């Protein structure tokens, strides 16, 4: 079986991407931001303390004629910009774009961090990472991606996310009409539950391609390209009047300027990211300073290629027994 689900953008500024997701009997439909980078499937439901819930869609369990309670089974996640969530599980049917999983755990959020109740157009996340780092505790839960494999022609799914503008999650199967040249393979290692590969290197603008191994994730969930300080001072030393800003966190840069663009590794095939998708606009109404889309990872502790990077390719997660990363341009 195959599942295809367009997925657009929450914002102007491809803050995120959500995917209509289909949930419970007669079908509840969620729209889920679709994060690599975790492994949970959690969602605003009419469990969530009502303050927290700010025109989110909820899911009502009890509404659902194949929902069933998880007895005892709780989840509770932060994430890596300080966001956090938790409640109970059930279990339901879930489809996506076609593709159906019977018995997947939807964990209904009891309590929710602020940044979710102030984002109105994301009734969750689908996370897609690998199942070891799933929070349901007593008994670790799988992902949707995890439950449907056996069923996926092949046990594969592709990102394909559009700049300022809607673009595909596909189930199962890689279009060949989607990208341009042949798709560069590349090993992940799972060591640490998340899709994590090596970049070959990297260049700005036109400039000498530096080949030097970069360790990180490949993290639908995260907005930004998270690099290390040597590479990022590299780009914006390229840009008149770019700086690092304390108050504002980040490398900002005059609004005016022309960002080049910055080229990523794969093996020995190039992504080219162009300088438009680095622009992330004023940093407050009104402002001429811009907030850049290339940011240090120093303070996180890992390489983060967030949809900055990934909307530049078409991307394949390979979930095969030994998975791998497919990259190719388009
Ligand atoms: N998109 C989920 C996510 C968020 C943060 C991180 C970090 F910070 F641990 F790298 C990993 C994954
Ligand atoms: N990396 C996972 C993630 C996704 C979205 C959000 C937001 F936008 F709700 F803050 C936080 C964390």
């Amino acid at each position: 079986s195959t599942g295809s689900a367009t997925t657009t953008p929450i914002d102007s500024l491809d803050d995120a991407y959500i995917t209509p997701v289909q949930i419970g009997t007669p079908a509840q439909t969620l729209n889920l931001d679709f994060d690599t980078g975790s492994s949970d499937l959690w969602v605003f439901s009419s469990e969530t303390t009502a303050s927290e819930v700010d025109g989110q869609t909820i899911y009502t369990p009890s509404k659902s004629t194949t929902a069933k309670l998880l007895s005892g089974a709780t989840w509770s996640i932060s994430y890596g910009d300080g966001s956090s969530s938790s409640g109970d599980v059930y279990t339901d049917t879930v489809s996506v774009g076609g593709l159906t999983v019977t018995g997947q755990a939807v964990e209904s959020a009891k309590k929710v961090s602020s940044s979710f109740t102030e984002d109105s157009t994301i009734d969750g996340l689908l996370g897609l990472a690998f199942s070891t780092l799933n929070t349901v505790s007593p008994t670790q839960q799988k992902t949707f991606f995890d439950n449907a494999k056996a069923s996926l022609d092949s046990p594969v799914f592709t990102a394909d996310l559009g700049y300022h503008a809607p673009g595909t999650y596909n189930f199962g199967f890689i279009d060949t009409t989607a990208y341009t040249g042949s798709i560069t393979y590349t090993a992940v290692s799972t060591k640490q539950g998340f899709w994590e590969w090596t970049s070959t290197g990297y260049a700005v603008g036109s400039g000498t391609f530096k080949s030097t191994s970069i360790d990180g994730i490949a993290d639908t969930g995260t907005t930004l390209l998270y690099l290390p300080a040597t590479v990022v001072s590299a780009y914006w030393a390229q840009v008149s009047g770019a700086k690092s800003s304390s108050s504002v966190g980040g490398y900002v840069f005059p609004c005016s300027a022309t960002l080049p663009s910055f080229t990523f590794g794969v093996g020995s095939a190039r992504i080219v990211i162009p300088g438009d998708y680095i622009d992330f606009g004023p940093i407050s109404t009104g402002s001429s300073s811009c907030f850049g889309g290339i940011q240090s990872s120093a303070g996180i502790g890992i390489n983060i290629f967030g949809d900055v990077a990934l909307k530049a390719a078409f991307v394949v997660f390979n979930g095969a027994t030994t998975p791998t990363l497919g990259f190719a341009s388009k």
